[PDB]
């Protein structure tokens, strides 16, 4: 306890030299100083004489902290409300006047809001009219009756302006009427009525932007008015004419109060003559609240507060009179003989203080109002007054204690008898206080924070509308509640309170608690004790209460015009009303509530001619880009600097005042879209700790709930090793003029160590020394190089390392997870909100580690034990920053930097490169400062070039040239305070960014002082502070408004698809899809599969919310090209592991993100029944949603897939990402075909996870309630997915018509890119010059890929051997061998094409295989060595693919079953066409090419020969050659090879069928016949050598390959040489095959079989004819229709860029209904009539009469053929 004992010493010895200790620094040394004996009483010590002293000790603090008490002023407040009627008030202001004679009465009255009541009755009709109409035109359902009465009624209003009180009692009966409004109505309107006055004070608050002024008065208030709607001249006399009435009453008020009493005694004060009215903290509240009260004839909450911190006294209400003296009760108790019913019921003590008033006042006691009371009663309350009115004047009353503790707000309580009992409670309508009270402050803050989170409806743009949150009496402003006692209040015309007596008393409590021990007095049961009130009645009664003597005196509360007579009694006046027709709003000046885009005709309609012939041309070239602009689903920032910069150029060029206007409309529209528009956030948090603790509780404990947040967040600890270093040296240094070296590197090492080995299971977890990657050059380096030391290196650190790419959350506090809404409501069940943060930790401590708290009870840990960890905390995933890049978290509206939240990788970091160029402007500056070289002009040459120049002025250069000549080395933060004047770096983000944004980043931060979020301020918090558990949101809080949890789908250990086996899925699947679409109806089937996604973790949830966001077929086109985009460069930068430009991967970066945070926000959205209706798998009902409910999207759930059902245009769209779409015409239709896709296929079945499932129960469909919902939570910054065509780089290089001259030979840019042509270690984007082309090298990785799919010209080749051997191979990439690069003629590019097909079907469909065997061999009980040796290989079952094989694992293992119809089935297949041959001359050129390279594959495999996955390669292999053997040795000879075997069959089919394709056939079996070339073995041999041991990627990707070399291989017998000058003309075109026609296949059909065996052959025949019936090549320019067999007339139009094809196809017919395409197989059968109506689809005729080979008409990619 030396770190107590010495501090209590010292702060008591500064308690000695205090000359004045009656102070608020007295205080807080008292306060330290009982903090610290408490502390010490804390300890284990168990001295029963100690315990005495201290606390006798704290009795004497105590005692003496108490003594300090201040004598409040001598000023009683009151503020006068408009319409108040002077006879009413001037009473009971005679009454405080005598009684309290050494007190000035001050009146306060803000004369410039006398007419405001009828400015906030035209905003509030303004709003309620909008919100009905968007409730009813956005209904389509069903009509209101409500909505039309309602404008009915104004209709009826619109012709009588002279009665109003009508008016009211309508509105009152509609009232009634809409009192029966269905539940989610009344909700809407709640929300709508409240976001629409936010709006328009919004949009007032911007009027008073425009315009400049300082101070808001009526006249501004006309003004605005006429500026929004159409004023006569009768409303603005209506306007003056109750301005007029209410100063004459005031005036005549005062007049009669000053003339009685003394002319300085009782003075009228005015409103506006108040510091924090026009304070920027306060946010002009005073404003907003004369719009969002429901209170009218009560006073303003905020104007007391104000009063009171400003001048101190008394504040009491205009219907409150002093307490009885004690010889008033006295009497009363003797006159009514003892009973207490005459001082506790509210009538007969209103009847008393009616008379006792009436009498004071010199006025006629007999007149007391004696209603609703006995007669008995009346006379006794008679002979009451009667001998009241004897007593004296100046005895009636008594004063209260003027004497309170210093900081201190003494608040009246109450206690009404109520027919339930007691109702004690405080009342804000009578405080006392001094000037400058500290609990005042807070009171403030509290209420700016509660106007801060009332607002959140309309701050908040990801705000949900269907949250019908429980009644709680939460600190929060529950929006629905508000809003639907505004909706009353608006509609009746007569709880909750944002700034009332509750959260004054929350706050003090508060207050209390955080004062500390001296506080214990105030704080009775975690409440506030009798020491905070005045009029505390103690109970000497059971539970009558003393009205004798009373603990604090209080004041008599209950008066004839008190809170419960003006609701009946004083009727509402008809001076606060303006009835205004709404319809004649200018939508065009309201751009808070309305986007219009710049109409060129209507725009310039008020514009005078001047102005018009000055800029209208000018403002027409904006069109255009500001509606593009506007319009954009992402922000290109450079149009948004142009525009906004020209759109500022042209505002500051004017002298009219409503271009003015229209062109600030058009900047608020630009504020507004940027607010809109947010981005999302990567999953990783880096946390930056302060090794000076010797406490990692913290951090450890804030790493476990980031592990337990979610299992795919990354987690950085980032130290600098320089900076301890510098610390220690600047320690040594401090010591010496105020081993060592070897300690302190001990120690930082092993509390590096510890954190290192605490977390050394977990990958996510990587602690990391940020010296280590620092470029030398940066400002970081050379601030430690430096040996900077300053407390803000922690934060130029967190600054330089997000600009080093280090992108997620950056903050130096152990940050928690915020609790998710699920641990809130288990913690409420015995909780309240006061006690749920302080029960936090101890729940956080359970959950993270398993500590067992005894001040937690048991039911708690039970129910916390059952849920996953990441159900009950939020992790970083989902959150989103504003498009600047950058969030900062707030405190008390102030945005701080604790928690630097900086956008995602890939998109756009405006903010990013200022604050670099801004940190190397403070660096210099910094430099200068040091050498004491700094003067007014090196000043402003080191910002001459710089963004930072803004802020030179003449004052901040002063400031800056004196701070460094008064201390040379100071802070990078000094600096810039210094020089800018704002507290941080992050409030100079806005002001630099506003360089580039002239007017709408000025906008912008003018907005801040009006109430609205800094733009870069984050509002939703998913962390909060360890030590107090608050989140560091704006206008969030973490309990009563807490996230609620995502559901997170359990994957296997194991996937069943990878990346390279994804297509396999699509491709068994996609023909069995279109063809049940089109048997159910559909018109238009469409297929887009997915490649992003290959494994079903988040159920696909990302794109489905993607495709259903889409509302025209326009944009869902544009959205699957770019989803098609990215999936295919996916596919080319994962699965072949090949570099991309810069452009590409930010493009896949973004898209990525995008899918995560919209398949993260979709399953948090599923799983909360309040926003979206669920309801189970039941055509009926879904029809009738889709048809009677107006529901036009929903997502249907199966437990691992979502789809998408839509109803773009008239027709009903139903998407499955893994596939595609297919829209039919009714909802019923796309429900069945739905059903009989999930039913009919059992793999499709069982991949979706509905096998053996009943899916009436197990298929879920969500919807929203109404359209705006999904509006609301998808996101608006799609980073142009839905709105524009994203273009690679090759879509861009292909668009240059020049070639490039590399190697003596011209070739096109696209080319070079294509073959891999690196500059600089980068693939090219654009042309290189002449210079850089001697340094430019191939790509072998991409070139070996470009060769794989490409069919050159012998003149291509050449040329591509020819830039190899002049440029090179770039190191660390594939070699080539230049015999590998080879070109083929004309007419064997259609089986190149086709072989090179079958090789990526046979690689993708070996890699599964694999796997299986992969998986096979792991599930095996394997110890040690190389055991598993498989003995044997031999298939049992040739129709099911079964294979039998033994293990020598040396105990004797055997497990003979493993599924591979792979390879079996292709060589029966084989088999059963090389008998069958001779019949007929039907043959598979791509199954012999595929028979031929998996041959040739496993021959390769053989020469050249012991892990798990060599062995199951060469398992393959041994399968493969069994297969063939089974299959082909159809007698045993023992010298049998399978190549020559498939070579004679090979030879024997080109034989048969000659042509180019049996050219190709014989070409491919000399190929199997003939030895291994050396290139190719040269080339595996390399490949197995040194590229698969030295890349570590997956087995399956290393076998992958060996199948391409292997196909390659196969087809370099293809290939020729070129020919150079050829003397003499000859034939390049193919040669046809024997038996083209379809008389072939009809000799055999003539074979007496069953009919639909040779329909089948004949619908083989039509599908092979249709298969190919176009191969193109636009590189060679070489067009191939010689596949073509089935589509007769065909056109061929190469006039146009992209070729037209026309013709017909073939079709199915009946002999009574002919074709009809039109209709589906339903349809088809019941015209035919050839079933019954109930049988199963299986058992139809699919495709029967409305079939056409080919199914479409293909298209030609576009190029230039010849």
């Amino acid at each position: 306890y030396a770190n107590e004992i010495i501090e209590i010493k010292r702060i008591m010895g500064e308690y000695n030299l205090l000359p004045d200790k009656n102070s608020r620094n007295g205080l807080k040394l008292l306060q330290k100083q009982a903090d610290l004996l408490k502390i010490i009483m804390e300890d284990t010590s168990v001295t029963e004489n100690t315990f005495k002293n201290i606390e006798i000790a704290i009795t004497d603090i105590k005692r003496e902290y108490y003594s300090h008490t201040v004598d409040i002023e001598k000023n009683i407040h009151a503020i006068w409300v408009a319409g108040s009627p002077p006879e009413s008030i001037s009473d009971y202001i005679k009454t405080f006047l005598k009684t309290y004679k050494e007190f000035t009465y001050y009146l306060w009255v803000d004369e410039k809001a006398f007419g405001a009541a009828k400015f906030t009755s035209v905003l509030k009709q303004i709003a309620f009219d909008l919100a009905c109409r968007t409730i009813q035109q956005n209904t389509p359902q069903k009509n209101i009756d409500f909505i039309n009465l309602y404008n009915e009624i104004r209709k009826k209003y619109n012709n009588n302006p002279s009665g109003q009180q009508e008016y009211l009692n309508k509105l009152r009966e509609l009232y009634a009427t809409y009192q029966k409004i269905s539940t989610p109505l009344k909700h809407m309107f709640n929300s709508f009525f409240l976001e629409n006055m936010i709006k328009l004070q919004d949009n007032f608050f911007n009027y008073c932007i425009v315009k400049g002024v300082t101070e808001i008065n009526d006249e501004l208030r006309i003004n605005y008015l006429k500026n929004v709607i159409k004023l006569s001249d009768d409303d603005i006399g209506n306007y003056q004419k109750t301005i007029n009435d209410n100063k004459d009453r005031v005036k005549k008020l005062i007049l009669d109060l000053q003339k009685q009493f003394g002319e300085n005694r009782i003075s009228i004060k005015d409103v506006n003559s108040l510091t924090s009215l026009s304070k920027s903290e306060n946010n002009h509240n005073y404003q907003t609240e004369m719009l969002l009260r429901w209170n009218y004839p009560a006073a303003s909450d905020l104007l007391r507060m104000y009063i009171l911190k400003e001048h101190g006294g008394i504040y009491t209400d205009t219907d409150m009179m002093p307490a009885y003296s004690k010889q008033v009760i006295f009497k009363i108790m003797m006159q009514t003989n003892g009973d207490n019913r005459f001082l506790e019921d509210l009538k007969l003590r209103r009847a008393i203080s009616d008379g006792v008033l009436r009498y004071v006042n010199n006025q006629n006691i007999d007149e007391v109002n004696y209603n609703e009371i006995s007669d008995a009663d009346k006379n006794i309350i008679k002979k009451i007054l009667t001998e009241i009115s004897k007593m004296p004047e100046d005895s009636i009353f008594t004063k209260i204690n003027t004497r309170i503790p210093r900081d201190t707000m003494p608040i009246l309580r109450r206690y009404h008898l109520w027919p339930d009992g007691w109702n004690i409670r405080g009342l804000n309508g009578f405080m006392l206080s001094h000037k400058g009270s500290e609990v005042i402050d807070a009171v403030i803050a509290g209420q700016n924070q509660a106007y801060r989170e009332l607002r959140r409806i309309r701050d908040n743009i990801h705000s949900e509308i269907y949250f019908k949150q429980t009644d709680e009496l939460s600190s929060l402003p529950d929006t629905d509640k508000i809003g639907g006692i505004l909706v009353k209040k608006y509609l009746s015309g007569s709880t909750l309170q944002i700034s009332g007596p509750d959260l004054i008393q929350r706050k003090m409590l508060q207050f209390f608690r955080s004062r500390g021990v001296l506080g214990e007095e105030f704080i009775n049961e975690r409440k506030l004790s009798d020491k905070a009130y005045i009029g505390v009645y103690k109970t000497t009664g059971t539970g009558k209460y003393d009205w004798l003597t009373p603990e604090s005196i209080g004041v008599n509360d209950v008066t004839p015009a008190d809170e419960s007579t003006w609701c009946i009694g004083k009727g509402r006046c008809v001076d606060d009303f303006l009835f205004k027709d709404v319809s004649t709003l200018k939508t065009e000046n309201l751009p808070e509530l309305f986007l219009t885009k710049i109409d060129t005709d209507t725009f310039f309609s008020q514009w005078s001619t001047k102005t018009k012939k000055d800029l209208q041309k000018k403002i027409q070239d904006l069109t255009v880009r500001y509606n593009e602009l506007i319009d954009s689903s992402t922000i290109d920032f450079k149009n948004l600097y142009e525009i906004d910069q020209m759109l500022h150029m042209i505002m500051l060029e004017m002298n009219d005042d409503i271009a003015k206007r229209s062109l600030f409309s058009l900047q608020v529209q630009i504020a507004e879209k940027i607010r809109r528009m947010t981005i999302p956030v990567d999953n990783i948090i880096n946390i930056y700790p302060d090794l000076h603790k010797k406490n990692d509780n913290d951090l450890s404990m804030s790493i476990k709930g980031f592990l337990a947040s979610n299992p795919h967040t990354k987690i950085n600890i980032l130290y600098s090793n320089k900076t301890e270093h510098n610390i220690f040296i600047k320690d040594l240094f401090s010591f010496a003029v105020m081993a060592f070296f070897k300690k302190h590197n001990e120690n930082i090492h092993n509390k590096i160590q510890r954190i290192k080995d605490e977390f050394k299971e977990y990958s996510r977890v990587a602690i990391h020394n940020i010296d280590k990657v620092i470029f030398k050059g940066q400002t970081l380096d050379r601030l430690y190089h430096e040996g900077y030391v300053f407390s803000d290196i922690n934060t130029l650190s967190r600054y330089t390392l997000h600009g080093l790419g280090i992108t997620g959350v950056h903050t130096e506090e152990n940050l928690l997870p915020a609790p998710s809404s699920s641990l809130i409501n288990i913690l409420k069940e015995h909780y309240n909100e006061d006690e749920i943060s302080a029960k936090l930790p101890l729940a956080y401590d359970y959950i993270l580690n398993k500590k067992e708290s005894s001040s937690i009870p048991v039911e708690i840990l039970n129910k916390l034990s059952e849920l996953p960890p990441h159900e009950l905390l939020t992790p970083v995933l989902g959150q989103s920053v504003n498009p600047l890049g950058m969030g900062y978290s707030s405190d008390n509206g102030k945005i701080t930097e604790q928690v630097i939240v900086s956008g995602a990788d890939g998109f756009d970091n405006p903010i990013s490169g200022l604050i670099y160029t801004y940190l190397e402007d403070l660096y210099n500056i910094h430099v200068r400062m040091r050498e004491g070289t700094l003067n007014s002009q090196n000043l402003r040459q080191l910002l001459e070039n710089s963004v930072s120049s803004c802020f030179l002025t003449e004052q901040s250069i002063n400031k800056l040239l004196s701070e460094a000549e008064k201390r040379p080395y100071q802070s990078l933060t000094e600096i810039h305070q210094h020089l800018t004047g704002l507290p941080t770096i992050a409030d100079a983000t806005l002001s630099l960014l506003s360089v580039g944004l002239p007017g709408t980043g000025k906008l912008l931060r003018r907005e801040q002082d009006y109430g609205r979020p800094p733009v870069t301020a984050i509002q939703d918090s998913t962390f909060v502070l360890p030590y107090n558990f608050k989140g560091i949101g704006f206008n969030d809080n973490i309990i009563s408004s807490a996230p609620v949890a995502s559901s997170l789908h359990f994957i296997a250990e194991h996937a069943k698809y990878t990346l390279l086996s994804w297509p396999e899925f699509y491709r068994h699947h996609a023909q069995r899809w279109f063809e049940m679409a089109k048997g159910y109806g559909s018109q238009n089937i469409d297929f887009h599969p997915q490649s992003l996604l290959v494994t079903q973790e988040g159920r696909c949830m990302g794109l489905a919310l993607l495709y259903l966001q889409t509302e025209d077929t326009a944009h869902y086109s544009i959205l699957q090209e770019n989803l098609m985009t990215v999936s295919a460069l996916h596919q080319t930068s994962n699965r072949d592991k090949l570099p991309l430009s810069k452009d590409d991967n930010s493009l896949m970066t973004r898209t990525y993100s995008l899918i995560e945070m919209l398949q993260y926000q979709g399953n948090k959205y599923i799983t909360n029944e309040s926003l979206l209706h669920k309801t189970a798998w039941n055509q009926e009902r879904i029809t009738l949603l889709f048809n009677e409910k107006g529901v036009k999207r929903a997502l249907i759930s199966t437990p691992n897939h979502t789809l998408v059902l839509q109803q773009l245009e008239d027709i009903y769209r139903l998407t499955d990402p893994n596939f595609g779409h297919a829209d039919f015409l009714s909802p019923i239709d796309a429900l069945k075909f739905i059903e009989a896709m999930i039913q009919l296929t059992p793999t499709l079945q069982e991949y979706y996870g509905l096998l053996n499932k009943d899916i009436n129960k197990h298929i879920q469909v969500h919807y929203a309630e109404s359209d705006m919902v999904w509006n609301k939570l998808l996101p608006e910054n799609d980073a142009g997915l839905s709105t524009r065509i994203q273009h690679t780089t090759t879509d861009r290089l292909a668009n240059l018509a020049e070639p490039v001259a590399v190697a003596g030979i011209s070739l096109p840019v696209k080319t070079l890119y294509d073959i891999g042509a690196t500059l600089d270690g980068r693939r090219i984007t654009s042309p290189p010059t002449s210079e850089q082309i001697p340094s430019l090298r191939l790509n072998g990785d991409v070139l070996n890929d470009y060769l794989s799919r490409t069919v050159l010209t012998p003149e291509q080749a050449d040329n591509i051997r020819k830039i190899l051997h002049t440029q090179g191979i770039r190191s660390g990439t594939r070699p080539i061998d230049p015999e590998m690069i080879r070109g083929t003629q004309d007419d064997l590019v259609s089986s190149q094409t086709r072989l090179q097909r079958q090789a990526t079907r046979v690689k993708q469909q070996l890699a599964g295989v694999l796997d299986t065997l992969q998986q096979h061999f792991q599930n095996i009980p394997r110890s040690s060595g190389r055991h598993l040796s498989v003995e044997n290989i031999e298939l049992a079952d040739i129709g099911s693919g079964r294979f039998n094989l033994q293990i020598r694992d040396g105990e004797t293992l055997h497990t003979t079953s493993v599924e591979v119809p792979e390879v079996v089935s292709r060589f029966q297949k084989l088999s059963t066409m090389l008998s069958a041959l001779p019949a007929s001359g039907i043959m598979d050129f791509d199954l012999g090419m595929s028979v031929v390279g998996v041959v040739q594959y496993a021959r390769l495999l053989q020469q050249g020969h012991m892990d798990i996955k060599q062995l199951s390669e060469a398992t393959l292999g041994s399968m493969i050659q069994i297969a063939g053997n089974k299959f082909l040795n159809t007698e045993g000879i023992q010298g049998f090879r399978l190549e020559s075997a498939v070579a004679e069959g090979m030879r024997s089919v080109a034989t048969r069928t000659g042509g180019t394709m049996g050219k190709a056939l014989s070409a491919s079996a000399r190929v199997l016949e003939l030895p291994v070339l050396e290139t190719v073995l040269g080339t595996w041999n390399l490949y197995n050598s040194v590229i698969q041991l030295q890349q570590a990627t997956s087995y399956s990707e290393t076998m992958a390959a060996r199948v391409q070399i292997a196909f390659d291989s196969i087809s370099l017998g293809l290939t020729a040489a070129s020919v150079a000058f050829p003397p003499l003309i000859i034939a390049t075109g193919p040669i046809a095959a024997i038996g083209m026609g379809a008389s072939s296949i009809a000799r055999n059909v003539a074979r007496k079989e069953e009919r639909h065996t040779q329909w089948l052959e004949y619908k083989k025949f039509l599908t092979d004819g249709s298969k190919h019936i176009v191969v193109a090549s636009p590189e060679r320019g070489l067009l191939d229709f010689s596949g073509n067999k089935v589509f007769g007339k065909m056109v061929l139009d190469l006039r146009q860029s992209p070729p037209l094809l026309h013709g017909e196809s073939s079709f199915n017919a009946d002999r009574k209904i002919g074709h009809r395409p039109d209709l589906g197989d339903w349809q088809i059968r019941e015209k035919v009539g050839y079933a019954n109506s109930i049988s199963p689809y299986s058992s139809l005729a699919h495709g029967y009469a409305n079939s056409k080979w080919p199914r479409t008409i293909p298209k030609i990619p576009s190029g230039e053929y010849d």
